[PDB]
């Protein structure tokens, strides 16, 4: 097997992940199976317990692991499904090794740090980069491994001690470490600064680790003056180091690199014999002349990483389709009319950004927080006939809603935002949390989403979810407009909503976006960016 | 006696000489006497072998040091002039310790960095803070020291472990550590990034100090979630956290750090009893509505730092006019027909903002590179009867030009651009270099610097150059338009030279540019920038 | 070239200089010409400004360099001669670098420690690596560097730093590192601690050096488990970990690196295709039952390392006539008067060993402490008939108390003790001091060291000293008892001196004890201890 270490220096927020997925599809175009590995130095076993505003968007895999969004970006870059393992952390370590300790697997030994933290380090990524990702029976032949955080986190030094070890176990033919460092300029009259990167290489050099690769991230292009003091001072040849400047897209990250020369590098170390459809999609994206705005109502709006995976899928629909993205973020709470009270700005920018909305996107969240404004958007929706797709939260509060307006059941709500409400329409329906791949089947041929999906009976999507529509309060919508047109194979769920009266009003309550590829855009995503530009019906018919 | 230490986190480049001046400034209006001192972890003895392009201008002091731009920007600041041995160096002890060790001084015992750098550290401190930089025979309250570098620099840990000494020699009430980091933004949408600080603040207490502030260099300003990330992860209260975003002049730097509660810090914590001067010369900055183009025609143009001194003189001179300054830095190579064939856009474009030249700058550096294109600009200037100031090699360049085209000695140059030169107009006359300040007589009443100098016999100014005029030669000009104005005290040297056929065409063997201060600006440089707005004659009746 | 690095873990008085010495002496019986290089981490210039109560003994090298002990032991061990430069200090890096600085060799770019410091270790070690100390006129194949101090030492961080860029500069074939650490017991009921060697190799893996061999030093031989704990934690193969207990000789320390497969790695790792004069010796050194009693009447006795060359050079001698030394080390303090008024036990104990002494020994040293009990044991050695030798100050002392006691001259003295002597005896004549070999020739056909250097016109010897017998007072011996035999050259300077009347009575102005080897005693020492046996008359008729 070969294994690649990416590394951090100076600050995680990068594109350290993206640098990493580049190098995977690299890879992938000559002809290896890749998979993934993120190491996360956090002492959190999953991302199941964090807030969006940490660490991004909590990405969930079919398995029901909910993980960090760089596995969404391998998965988008490399068309893999990964596996919870493949989410390394320092809990589930440091828990593995005293689990181990307590049935005496450690032979009444002192357990510590090294040796028994960095061989259940290298026992995982060894084991786990023998799992079949790819969808073949073949075990894959590389490994790329994000070392997340910098190499500064305390928490890290176990895994960088780890990957010395491994440096000497593998041989050198098999590991590359690759360090993605921040060149900062603070002026454009002022220099490019390397001190960071050399302070950083100096550290990685202390935990035993050389750089193959320096990966150079700036706004502007590097300078070979630069370049020369970065090899000096980080005791490397200047074909080592790489310049990876702002751009149009993540479509050019690949395309920089094997530019600067990173597919050469690998070509001859690797013993190797293009990304042809990364420049296609790169060149695509620079000459869409169209527009279409989209609103999306996010609580989390706060950091745009927060949606990533949505935004994501937006770009693949809107790249498809060929038209640029204005995705406006509201901070639903805007919508408010509390909002109207406390700071009216925000509030007649907010309704007037929903105002210019083409389509209108509602995504998922946990809590009663902005989900007011949430209504107040569903609301403009439906009535003045504005594209809606609405994701997991955003089905729940449509079918509230038309419960509300539409049935005149005012008192409606969810068990969630208010547990005694009079009907309670959303109700907790526990497996625990409905968590991974679920079949969902279509039981309506004339819904809008059964054609998207290429007319399949079922589906299989992400879910992470515990409140549920109440199955019996289903008899209030059973011959009016809104129709729930997709189920759980045990029928007791609905998973997908649409109204009959509307051009796309879709709520589905999985999480499509997580399953969205470049070139394989995910369908009620496509609908929305179709419905928005009238080509939904075109699309249809073709 | 109060010691404040200001130290460097992250990168050298972000200001951190502005915010050790202007925290002196602060303690100036607070009445203490300061002193300053900059460390230089470098393993040279002075600045004098130095490129411009390695660490900006080489400041002159009066004593003839050659030292770091940061010294400039002390007496900038504050109106004093400092010594040779407010600048130490790494080189300055090593070489002081090494010479005690062979005099025996360290009384056969072993010669190692703890003690005997350390402690040479804090005596050379300790004695030069007792230094009387401000001209009142008293001596100061309080030293600024700046260590600069950063405290990742390996060179620098000798100073920080004498400064974990030396706070725990004088006592906490006198020893205050500033800590100036970068806060990186990589992008708008992304946060902005604290880990390098913690990471920063983490390695200055495992060398032994504890920040009093921590001054956080950004952009944009600092979110309070930032300062309070910032606060616990670097376990200093929030009150030390201060923020330094980015703003029009260094004339609000001082204000900023009164607004963040500076002021208050050291008012409680030194037991004092403002910044009028600084407000009024920020809030006239802006107001500025006329604009002078002064053309810089600079070899050193690359970075611009290389003639910062230079810069702030014309902006102390055009802020005294109520002018903003447009300094078109002209890189001297390109009005050179060299680039006419090899590059003919930088040429034209060079040459158009020489033509929109209101008034043209001259200033020094050291070679034949870039030369010609001086000449080129002398010429325009002369001819044209476009504002001139040249300043060492700049008045050179003129006296040779004067001769070639004037008097018709087409032969005339230095002998330092070909030394068998047939008519050696500009010849080496050594004292070594003439270094420091120097006595400059006025030899011609009608001089116009004479009047801008305020009518004195003399003045004294700061020299740094090695060649002079050739006192046989100036027999060729004596009736002539070019007039040798202003000489040396012993008369063989000729420091000054106008043209009297023209409103401003000066030159100064001199360097004015090193006695400039924000409310007394150097009269070489407001000549220069009254005459680019016809303002001279009204200056100079009134 | 062949480069081994011998680095010290925990602590320097381990016998790293023996190890170091014992790796040469077994590459040079595989057939190298093998070369040293001492780097000492000091400030210090040269050993010639040390108490020998700080570093041990001050050796003496043929150009006159004033170095460290283990600079003796590479000639002990290696019948080489060294040079001044094969001494690097920090010293004079830092000079050489400031130096280089001053004149612009370093073309105008900032000085700092990597590269320039690093660089100029690098330039050095290759250039002196080169140099011929074998006496042959051909480049040596191998250098033994031994890095002084502990690699926990700041001043070494720059020559470790250095190392690791020569590791790949020269190869991996040309490069060994040898770590020589502790493994303390401090009670031989508890075990054998490596945590010392652990801490101690991950610190030098952090500067980037991995041992190829580590050297364990104990009392105790290693016990298996002990040296699988070290090959386990220290990330080593068990062949590499070498266990260098206590043991009788020095002899034997080749021995049991040759048992421990030192010898073996180093035929393996560079290729070679013994030590029977080792064996021979430490074999030999065991089987001794007959006993000399020398005296050692030394004012630097407090630590034995003070006279560890004189100390070799009798142990040599005491071999080569078979016979064990008791070397008893008198503080000459003890002896005077003074001690027998303040602490009279010490007196009657000095004065018993004094009475025991088969042979007295004063060697040399710098004052007037301790010198009026080297006067005491001469007066005894001279009455008594007890074998004398006397270096440098010691041959002076015989000299003036021979005036004194036996040419009734009883005002004679040194200028060092007091400067305004009557009759200054012995006087400052410098050349500065007299440093270094010279050529003393024999002047007396009837000399007894004439004929145990082998019946030679002159010698050529190490000389240390400032102060000489004053030329026109020799009148006053001109002809007794005590005859001047050894002159210099120039006449001037007497250099060796005997009593005609007395068994062996020797004063030698030079310190014969740093051209001493095991299979070639210094020839003065050599009639020491024959005189003291009675076999001197038998060796000098054979
Ligand atoms: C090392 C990083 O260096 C740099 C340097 N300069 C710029 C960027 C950069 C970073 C993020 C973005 C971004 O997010 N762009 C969008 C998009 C569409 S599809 C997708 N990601 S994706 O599907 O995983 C991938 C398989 C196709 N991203 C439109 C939303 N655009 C530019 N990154
Ligand atoms: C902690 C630093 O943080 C920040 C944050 N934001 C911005 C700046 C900033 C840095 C440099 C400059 C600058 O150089 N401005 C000019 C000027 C005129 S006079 C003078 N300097 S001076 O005479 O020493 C001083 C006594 C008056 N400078 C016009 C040339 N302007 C802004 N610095
Ligand atoms: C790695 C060190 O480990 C150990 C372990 N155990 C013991 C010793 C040990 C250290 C010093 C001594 C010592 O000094 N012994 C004497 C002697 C005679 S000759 C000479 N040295 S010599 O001439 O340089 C060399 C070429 C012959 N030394 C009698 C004075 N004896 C034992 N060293
Ligand atoms: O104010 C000062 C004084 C001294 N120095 C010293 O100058 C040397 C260079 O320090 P820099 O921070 O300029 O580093 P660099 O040139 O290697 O890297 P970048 O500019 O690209 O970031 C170091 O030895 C430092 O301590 C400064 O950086 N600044
Ligand atoms: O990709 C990943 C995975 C894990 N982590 C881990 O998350 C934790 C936070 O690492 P950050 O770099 O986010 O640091 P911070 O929030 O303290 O500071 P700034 O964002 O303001 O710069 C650390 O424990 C780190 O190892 C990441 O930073 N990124
Ligand atoms: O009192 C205690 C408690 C805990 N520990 C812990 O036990 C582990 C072993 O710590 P040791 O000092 O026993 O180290 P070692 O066995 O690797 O090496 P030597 O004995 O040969 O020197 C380490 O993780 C340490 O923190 C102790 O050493 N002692
Ligand atoms: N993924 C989501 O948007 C969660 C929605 C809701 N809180 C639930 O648990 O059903
Ligand atoms: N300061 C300068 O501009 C130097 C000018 C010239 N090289 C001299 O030494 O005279
Ligand atoms: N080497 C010594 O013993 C020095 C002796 C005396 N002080 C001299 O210089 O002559
Ligand atoms: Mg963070
Ligand atoms: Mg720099
Ligand atoms: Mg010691």
């Amino acid at each position: 097997m070969k294994y690649i270490l990416v590394t951090g220096g100076v600050i995680s927020g990068i594109g350290k992940g993206i640098i990493a997925s580049s190098i995977g599809t690299i890879l992938k175009s000559c002809g290896l199976r890749v998979t993934a590995i993120k190491i996360d130095p956090y002492i959190n076993i999953d991302a199941g317990t964090f807030s969006p505003y940490e660490h991004g968007e909590v990405f969930v895999l079919n398995d029901g692991g909910e993980v960090d969004l760089d596995l969404g970006n391998y998965e988008r870059f490399l068309d893999i499904n990964l596996y919870k393992d493949n989410n390394i952390t320092t809990g589930k370590i440091y828990q593995h090794v005293i689990n181990k300790e307590r049935r005496g697997d450690y032979l009444g030994k002192t357990v510590q740090v090294v040796p028994h933290i960095t061989d259940a380090i290298q026992e995982w990524v060894m084991n786990q980069a023998k799992v079949s990702v790819d969808g073949n029976k073949e075990d894959p032949q590389i490994c790329v491994i994000e070392l997340g955080g910098t190499i500064g986190d305390i928490e890290g030094m176990a895994f960088v001690e780890a990957f010395r070890q491994f440096q000497f176990k593998a041989k050198k033919e098999n590991f590359y470490n690759i360090h993605v460092s921040l060149v900062p300029q603070p002026s454009a009259t002022g220099e490019q600064k390397t001190k960071p990167t050399q302070n950083s290489v100096r550290a990685l050099r202390g935990l035993g680790l050389s750089p193959d690769l320096i990966v150079c991230r700036s706004s502007t292009p590097i300078e070979m003056a630069v370049k020369e003091k970065i090899s000096m001072f980080c005791h490397v040849n200047p074909e080592q180091v790489i310049c990876i400047h702002d751009v149009s897209s993540t479509y050019r990250v690949p395309l920089l690199l094997e530019e600067q020369g990173v597919v050469k590098y690998f070509q001859e170390r690797l013993g190797l014999p293009l990304l042809f459809k990364w420049k296609a999609m790169a060149d695509r994206y620079e000459r869409l002349q169209k527009i279409c705005s989209i609103a999306l109502v996010g609580k989390y709006t706060k950091l745009r990483d927060c949606y990533a995976s949505v935004f994501k899928a937006l770009e693949h629909s809107a790249l498809a389709i060929n038209h640029k993205l204005n995705l406006m973020y509201i901070d639903s709470i805007d919508l408010e009319p509390v909002t109207k009270a406390e700071d009216p700005v925000k509030f007649h920018e907010a309704w007037q950004k929903l105002c210019l909305a083409d389509g209108i996107l509602v995504p998922g969240g946990f809590g009663i927080r902005g989900t007011l404004g949430k209504l107040q958007a569903i609301s403009w929706a439906r009535t003045k006939k504005i594209p809606f797709l609405g994701i997991c939260l955003g089905m729940q509060l449509a079918v509230i809603e038309f419960a509300r307006n539409c049935l005149n059941l005012k008192d409606a709500n969810s068990t969630e935002f208010e547990p005694n409400t009079p009907v309670p329409l959303v109700i907790d329906m526990p497996e625990t949390m409905r968590l991974g791949l679920r079949r969902t089947v279509f039981t309506t041929e004339n819904s809008i989403l059964k054609k998207l999906y290429g007319d399949v009976p079922y589906i299989e999507e992400r879910h992470r979810h515990r409140y549920e529509v109440n199955p019996n309060l289903i008899n209030q919508f059973e011959n009016k407009d809104l129709c729930f047109v997709g189920e759980d194979v045990d029928g007791k769920r609905m998973e997908i909503v649409e109204l009959t009266s509307h051009p796309y009003f879709i709520g589905v309550q999985f999480h499509p976006e997580f399953s969205s590829r470049p070139m394989k855009p995910s369908p009620p995503y496509l609908g929305l960016l179709l419905a928005a530009t009238g080509n939904l019906n075109a699309h249809l018919q073709q």
